């Protein structure tokens, strides 16, 4: 019983010392702050992702955008996935109005500012601590100014408990 | 300005009246309460899902299991995705011990009980209300005792704000 605990303790400590870059196993997909929401939705759906770093024209991080952010512009992100299903609920000219609005607004209009960022050489444990300390759900990873990923609470729960 | 608000109001109202069964657009994948965690991991990774209803031998819902639940048995789910990366952190006999444990524990040993369930004829608004009121992140949809889906907070945020 005691030895089992020592065993568990050592695994947990090892896991906290894993560098962030080791858990960034997907390619980073970003969007431009000037991309229209229509283009962002296409990009997200085409790569099967629900959030993305927003960068300026020269590739520097300026914000984060998620599906839920579309509601800040009064657009439900689902319109890009299932307009036919939603057209059963909402009349056609109103659906078209949502699309027209998505073609006008940009990522910059609804993105958020990240409260904290991490570097690829930071440890899993240090990022977990950030996550719990600010009670947030996503943290962008930046290497030399350039986004190289977003770490989510779901990613970390594959490795360790979060308080 | 006033006219736009009426427009947005009617859209928001329409969205709350969409029946749940309209948003269950993916096929339900379940696991058995007696499946080993090794098999559960395999199922979830084959189907690219992070949670699943747990059913009994005759198919009735008995629980919910997610990747994070593996930690309840002291196994990091990531071991099933990236054991080679984890082995740079953890000696090989210890990783093997994790695998051994996963082949012994079953879904029933780590699954959770759902505080609330929904029926497919219920509305989006009503399940959204359930989410916030119980402050939960996932709700199983059941049609005649049989799971037909799991609705998450992420799903709902494609449609409407929560609290
Ligand atoms: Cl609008
Ligand atoms: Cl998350
Ligand atoms: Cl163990």
């Amino acid at each position: 019983r005691v030895a089992e605990q020592a065993r568990r303790r050592a695994i947990a400590r090892a896991i906290r010392q894993v560098p962030i870059r080791d858990i960034l196993t997907s390619p980073v997909v970003t969007v431009r702050e000037d991309d229209t929401l229509d283009a962002v939705a296409k990009t997200m759906l085409e790569h099967q992702i629900g959030c993305a770093p927003v960068v300026d024209q020269n590739g520097h991080l300026v914000g984060i955008i998620t599906e839920s952010d579309f509601l800040r512009g009064s657009i439900p992100f689902w319109i890009y996935e299932a307009s036919e299903i939603l057209s059963r609920a909402i009349p056609a000219p109103e659906v078209e109005h949502l699309f027209e609005t998505g073609r006008k607004l940009t990522a910059s209009a609804v993105m958020t500012q990240p409260v904290v960022t991490a570097a690829p050489e930071d440890s899993v444990g240090s990022i977990a601590d950030q996550m719990r300390r600010h009670g947030i759900h996503r943290i962008p990873v930046v290497q030399d100014g350039v986004p190289v990923g977003i770490v989510t609470r779901r990613d970390l729960l594959k490795l360790l408990l979060l308080e």
